[PDB]
């Protein structure tokens, strides 16, 4: 699918050589191509244009750094293909270039076909490729951008890629999971591609760690800015405004802030005003000042010239707040602003707005996360507000609880920030941290692959077919600990993604292919096998990022009434959610008005909603791509078959939530004023309001499912469903057999124990390895389970699951 560009053969031609020099030629009598010309000669790469056009010919491995806008991205694959086309010999050009978000590369792709007076993709020059969507430029002699997932894709079709003669890896500097697997792959693939070129981009600081990574290849610098951009610190934004509000390593650096926060006020007084300091004195480190924003935004748009505004915000919770903020007031309630959130989440079609020029004395304000720090151009950027805030994954291998949350910028994103502007004029750059606070910010982050939870690297490493998981990591850059790659592995294995001998299974193949975590991937694959998908997918994209319930601090009482009206007689937090998700769709369509009664009637964020609906979108693109469903729709019928059996639903959300399974603990005493539960694997011993269950004195069965858990030590659920015994015994662990003596019982992981027929165990063997066989099926052309069929062998494997699941027995 993804492959079209890469599946092609490298096979230069003489004629498209000719025709090629000769376009370029006519190209240069072209005005709207002149005046392209006459932009790219203002860039700070335009003086290193031969430079680093004889370093990439004359070796395999290239380092270039510069700044942010130097032209890396836009311009270093032009210089290339250029090159080839005035020494007759353009056609030998296949190059790709890599972009972290799908954003990126679509614009990227827009832009540099703009610069060479072209379209973008349709057989010309310069095209891109994302997932399920792409412009493709012509065979030979052109340009791709992709995302790195991409380029992952496609190793597995081509390990060695062998028909791309240059690549391009481009913000290397973001150490994201993907973009440092992708990096180790190419370090190992040049002894067998030394045909390739690679071209590693990069900002100025570190530059020397990636040449040093790769055997100390040379490095380039493209010195210089295109244009200044002015810094303004905290002070200096409450000076210029006269703003007046309402009044382990980390702990370290807070004692040396608390430790200089006096000498620091009072220097600070001999260069701004007494009100000005004492704002700064008052203002919280915990959240963005969304009003102080607020108010930058209302001075630059009545004090400052035209151009468009980018604000940085940690996630989609301020952003969402800060446009209400905004579209509160009078003045950008009007057709004179256009006020556009930008979240990786989103609809690729809602993210293509933000480039379209803005027409004169209209201000554009784009409110974004840290997705626009990449090439996102545009750029009509003028002004930058950097919130000064990222939202960034921490993950404690004890616990296994990965935490998010706001955390201070680093350097590198904030000077990736203040480089959004300044891309076609002079720009502005407004940091909303204090002169104190820039001198305790790191260089750069920390990488991703050291303090995210790793089943998604292991399933990557198994999947391409490398070499072993414990080889490839001692070659990454950065290698996590040992111990937190056996927790992954120890996931993946009780997810059955892995089998006892660390190799892939079917599911896991499949779980390889979607962009999500496994245990969630788990969760929408069967979703879409058990034609169940709209319910678990609004259940899925609450899992990650949260739940849309907003309970104030006095309200636990009302709210809880509200959500046990909304939980029916499921008791289940997850169809809670369904119920209220399905609620406010109805109430959406029914005017704005409606839309915010019902939320506020059940305690419920819009915003929240708003953006589990987007992400319910983005999981039924990954099935589609997986070939697991036939649309891009969540309600779309062929997969809805099921959507309303409650228990075929629970056995899915058991399909993604085991192994965090509960037992529930019966006190004799007639009135059990709350419920006792133990997990034996977390463990876990209370349940925790607002959770439907948590008065539930008539439960069906006495085996919980959960998700969430609190990184306090003391230990809560925060969701959970009942599930029934033959969920947890088809979709959990190793089974065995044990006799009373005289009374058989079975085992699922040794300590959830049963009073079921000694048979039931033989049977879920089997249907086990049906399943597999199902799966891997559907591994080399993917295709979703045709329910209609009924006489089928994939629908009477599902069906037997299914109605073993639909048991009713204790």
């Amino acid at each position: 699918r993804d492959s079209e560009y890469l599946l092609q053969e490298n096979e230069p031609d003489a004629t498209l050589d000719q025709q090629l020099l000769e376009d370029l030629q006519k190209k240069k009598t072209d005005l709207r191509y002149i005046e392209m010309q006459r932009f790219r000669e203002k860039l700070p790469s335009y003086g290193m244009q031969k430079e680093l056009v004889n370093m990439i010919d004359n070796h395999q491995v290239t380092v270039i750094s510069g700044e942010t806008g130097c032209g890396k991205t836009t311009q270093v694959t032009q210089f290339i293909l250029d090159n080839y086309i005035e020494r007759g010999k353009g056609s030998a050009c296949r190059i790709v270039c890599t972009q972290p978000r799908r954003i990126s590369a679509i614009s990227v792709a827009e832009r540099v076909a703009a610069e060479r007076a072209e379209s973008c993709g349709n057989g010309n020059s310069t095209g891109y490729q994302i997932r399920l969507q792409s412009r493709l430029p012509r065979k030979q002699g052109s340009i791709l951008y992709c995302t790195t997932g991409i380029i992952l894709q496609w190793l597995q079709s081509d390990p060695h890629l062998s028909s791309v003669s240059h690549i391009v890896l481009d913000e290397i500097h973001e150490r994201n999971l993907q973009s440092d697997v992708l990096m180790t792959v190419v370090k190992d693939l040049l002894s067998y591609r030394p045909d390739l070129k690679v071209v590693l981009m990069s900002a100025t600081l570190n530059a020397e760690k990636f040449s040093e990574y790769f055997g100390n290849c040379p490095m380039i610098h493209i010195p210089g800015f295109t244009f200044p951009v002015v810094e303004y610190l905290l002070e200096d934004i409450i000076e210029k405004i006269r703003y007046v509000p309402e009044q382990q390593e980390k702990y370290y650096y807070e004692a040396i802030y608390k430790e200089r926060w006096p000498g620091y006020l009072r220097e600070l007084r001999q260069r701004y005003s007494a009100s000005t300091v004492d704002v700064v004195e008052m203002m919280d480190d915990e959240k963005v000042d969304l009003n102080l924003i607020a108010a930058l935004i209302r001075y630059i748009v009545l004090e400052e010239e035209d151009g468009a505004i980018l604000v940085f915000l940690p996630g989609w919770d301020n952003i969402s707040t800060l446009h209400d903020l905004l579209m509160s007031q009078v003045m950008f309630k009007s057709d004179k602003f256009i006020i556009i959130p930008l979240h990786s989440l989103m609809p690729t079609v809602n993210q293509t707005q933000v480039f379209k020029r803005t027409p004169p004395g209209v201000r554009k304000i784009v409110i974004a996360t840290n997705i626009a720090e990449t090439s996102i151009t545009i750029d009509d950027v003028v002004y930058v507000i950097d919130g000064g805030k990222i939202k960034e994954t921490h993950f404690d291998t004890q616990n296994n609880i990965s935490t998010m949350s706001a955390e201070w910028v680093s350097k590198a994103n904030a000077k990736q920030r203040k480089g959004r502007a300044g891309r076609v004029q002079p720009g502005h750059c407004y940091h909303l941290y204090n002169s104190l606070r820039a001198s305790l910010l790191d260089d750069y982050q920390l990488p991703e692959i050291l303090r995210t939870p790793l089943e998604e690297l292991c399933l990557q490493i198994k999947i391409l077919r490398l070499g072993g998981i414990a080889h490839f990591l001692s070659r990454l850059m950065d290698p996590p600990s040992n111990e937190a790659v056996l927790l992954s592995i120890k996931h993946l294995m009780e997810l059955n993604a892995l089998d006892k001998q660390e190799e892939l299974t079917p599911l896991g193949v499949h779980l390889a292919r979607l962009p999500v975590e496994p245990h969630i991937g788990k969760m929408i694959l069967f979703g879409a096998l058990f034609c169940c998908l709209d319910p678990v997918l609004t259940i899925a994209a609450s899992l990650s990022f949260k739940d849309p319930f907003v309970i104030p601090l006095g309200k636990e009482k009302v709210a809880d009434a509200r959500r046990k009206e909304l939980a029916k007689d499921t008791k289940s937090d997850h169809l809670t959610v369904v119920n209220a998700f399905k609620g406010w769709e109805k109430a959406k369509q029914r005017g704005f008005r409606y839309e915010k009664d019902y939320c506020w009637e059940y305690f419920l964020s819009s915003n929240t909603l708003q953006m589990l609906h987007n992400m319910k979108g983005q999981f039924a693109e990954h099935l589609l791509g997986a070939g697991f469903v036939s649309s891009r729709n969540p309600q779309d019928p062929e997969s809805n078959i099921n959507s309303d059996n409650e228990k075929i639903i629970k056995a899915v959300i058991c399909a993604g939530l085991y192994p965090k399974v509960a037992k529930i603990r019966l006190n004799l005493g007639k009135k059990r004023k709350m419920v006792k539960v133990y997990t034996k694997t977390d463990g876990v011993v209370a349940i925790h309001p607002k959770s439907v269950n948590v008065e539930q004195t008539e439960f069906n069965y006495n085996w919980l499912i959960y998700h969430l858990k609190m990184r306090t030590s003391s230990i809560y659920l925060y969701d959970c469903t009942e599930v029934s015994p033959y969920c947890l015994l088809f979709f959990g662990g190793d089974i065995s057999i044990q006799k009373d003596n005289d009374q058989e019982t079975i085992a699922v992981d040794e300590w959830i124990i049963f009073q079921s027929p000694a048979r039931i165990a033989h049977l879920v063997k089997e249907l086990r390895k049906e399943l597999d066989i199902l799966l891997q099926e559907k591994i080399e052309s993917p295709h979703p389970v045709d329910w209609k069929d009924t006489k089928s062998r994939d629908c009477a494997v599902l069906s037997a699951i299914i109605d073993l699941i639909k048991t009713q027995e204790k």
